[PDB]
């Protein structure tokens, strides 16, 4: 315990010499409270004027405007310890998964050099500042290095000094660069090897995309089977067990040498025992401790969280087919009973799911599935906005299953061939590219993540009439040569590129589509199909409005006024590529 986190403490505690002083009015029950000291400082979201100004019918829509406005009692929640059935459980199909990830992976670890190319190009690490400003410059640096290379050799005397997280339904802990990047060292195979891709896990879809997670949907309808399940846990990472961390830790039984050891200590100093500093403006900052929950990178969060959940779900799978009776002991038959149906059929059930971190769709071999809830419930997994041993009402229709956010469409094109499409609330989708996070923007900067959400639209969400034509109207409003960006960059973004975007819809939907099999290229947009127009109104489209017809009809005034603000550039009209303005 406070030999593991003691060195972190007592540096941190030094550090603010003449400010230390254990506050006995602290509001932590859950989390360990060391000590305090004095600090004074806080980033909300930004409107982005280039969408704002192209998709005025929705300045009057509350869905839009509201989500650019504006529990910590949660994450100060405890988990009882499972019961010795669930944690035998538990332990054995950890045991059986890692060894099915690793059949095809080797284990490695990531290096500097690798390191180095995610912060140039940008990915969301999340460091902070202090000593170096940006990410960007501590890596160019050596001084840094010799920091790193300090903890490291500590890692492997088996303590820590400086791997300390920052608390800020969504709390994210950023850590110092150097901590990330011992992390990355160790765990980083994880996401950069894909063993969570549908190939290796089965039950995954890292990488996969938005416009393939519809189609293996589909794939998991076409099993013999009951219902579709699709329970939301309540607040995932608050419900991350010690039991779950060690289960997770068994990845290492898979490695050797230094990386075994660098791996082994990230799980025993940083996962399962953990020092957080967060704020208090009663502004003091509070230096608590706790052993449990989900702290760790959003990235290596996503492959854990993955690995945890497929886990749960096999077991809540085993629970409806009467593998096991009971959760308080597991008979000795029963445990050779769980290792045979894992070696018989575990490949057939992972390949029955569809899980993405927190998120999963479940066709379990029947409906009992629905009501087997003990296991899923002891082991912390406790399901949102239903009654705790009230049964999952599944779906009957895969195009109704709710997954990363997304429904999915059958879409039938003039030519016969089948678009599988994601969708969501247009408001959804309109609210989000009207946001900007961070400040400091240039009107060239916010001009091309309009961009940005524009290409996206007309990739995924063409089938949309208001989404294509403001898309249009958007790439025809930027300069076009200038570049799309993005502050974070998940799975594949192809929309990120300044190529041809009907090209890009080709070698997307046609090209490299493993569902479609003749592969005739489209020549125009005007081959490419909508939803129908009472579907489109269904997911929120503003077809048949007024407000909407004046829009469209009046778009090249919108388009110009943009124009004007950004100023005598190079730009293209894009919206003849549709019917009704091809004159
Ligand atoms: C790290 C991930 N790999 C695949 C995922 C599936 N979810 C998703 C959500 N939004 C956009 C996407 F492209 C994919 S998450
Ligand atoms: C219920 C409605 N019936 C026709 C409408 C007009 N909206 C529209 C726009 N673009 C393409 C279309 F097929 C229809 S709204
Ligand atoms: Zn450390
Ligand atoms: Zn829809």
């Amino acid at each position: 315990n406070l030999d593991i986190i003691g060195k972190r403490i007592e540096k941190i505690k030094q550090e603010h010499e003449t400010s230390w002083h254990y506050d006995q009015d602290h509001p932590y029950k859950t989390w360990a409270y060391h000590g305090s000291y004095e600090t004074k400082q806080t980033a909300s979201s930004m409107v982005n004027g280039v969408v704002r100004l192209l998709t005025k019918p929705w300045d009057i829509i509350p869905m839009v405007t509201q989500m650019a406005m504006t529990f910590k009692e949660k994450v100060d929640t405890r988990t009882q310890e499972p019961k010795e059935g669930t944690k035998k459980l538990m332990k054995i199909t950890a045991e059986w998964l890692w060894k099915e990830l690793g059949k095809k992976k080797t284990p490695r670890m990531c290096t500097r050099e690798e390191f180095t190319r995610k912060v140039r190009s940008n990915a969301a690490l999340g460091a902070i500042f202090n000593k170096w400003k940006s990410a960007r410059e501590a890596v160019e640096d050596s001084g840094f290095w010799e920091l790193v290379d300090k903890e490291r050799n500590l890692h492997l005397e088996g303590k820590c000094e400086t791997c300390v997280y920052n608390m800020m339904s969504r709390a994210i802990w950023y850590m110092w660069l150097g901590a990330r990047f011992l992390e990355f060292e160790a765990l980083g195979f994880l996401n950069e090897d894909h063993w969570f891709s549908r190939e290796n896990s089965l039950s995954g879809v890292e990488g996969e995309g938005l416009h393939k997670l519809g189609y293996i949907l589909r794939d998991v309808s076409k099993k013999e089977g009951g219902a579709m399940y699709a329970d939301d846990t309540a607040g995932w990472d608050t419900r991350i067990t010690l039991e779950d961390l060690k289960n997770e830790e068994m990845v290492t039984n898979h490695m050797e040498g230094e990386h075994k050891k660098l791996a082994e200590a990230i799980f025993k100093l940083t996962y399962q025992n953990k020092v957080v500093r967060v704020q208090r403006p009663t502004t003091v900052m509070d230096i608590i401790s706790r052993r449990d929950q989900r702290g760790s990178g959003q990235v290596v969060t996503y492959g854990l969280n993955t690995f945890t959940n497929m886990e749960a779900q096999l077991i809540r799978q085993m629970e409806g087919e009467g593998v096991f009776k009971s959760i308080q002991h597991l008979t000795v038959t029963e445990e050779i009973a769980v290792k045979n149906w894992l070696v018989r059929v575990g490949r057939e059930r992972l390949s029955r799911m569809a899980i993405s971190g927190d998120d999963c769709v479940v066709k379990p071999l029947d409906d009992r599935f629905a009501s087997a809830l003990t296991a899923l419930n002891d082991m912390g997994k406790v399901r949102k906005d239903i009654q705790q041993w009230e049964p999952s009402r599944g779906w009957n229709d895969w195009t109704q299953v709710p997954f990363c956010s997304h429904h999915f469409h059958e879409l039938i094109m003039k030519d016969g061939r089948v678009l599988v499409v994601p969708c969501r609330n247009q408001d959804e989708l309109i609210g989000r590219a009207r946001i900007s996070q961070g400040a400091g923007w240039s009107l060239r900067e916010t001009a091309c993540l309009g961009k940005s959400y524009a290409q996206m639209w007309s990739l995924m969400y063409f089938h949309r009439r208001d989404l294509r034509l403001a898309a249009n109207a958007i790439c025809s409003a930027v300069p076009s040569h200038w570049v799309p960006t993005s502050r974070t960059t998940h799975a594949t973004h192809e929309w990120m590129t300044t190529e041809d975007m009907l090209t890009v819809w080709n070698r997307v939907w046609i090209q490299e589509n493993p569902w479609m099999e003749d592969k005739t290229p489209v020549e125009s947009w005007e081959e490419i199909p909508y939803l129908g127009k009472r579907e489109d109104q269904w997911c929120g489209s503003l077809i048949g409005l007024t407000s909407r017809a004046t829009w469209a009809k009046n778009i090249q005034t919108a388009i110009n006024q943009v124009r004007s603000l950004i100023g005598n550039e190079e730009y293209t009209d894009y919206m003849p590529s549709m019917k009704r303005f091809r004159r």
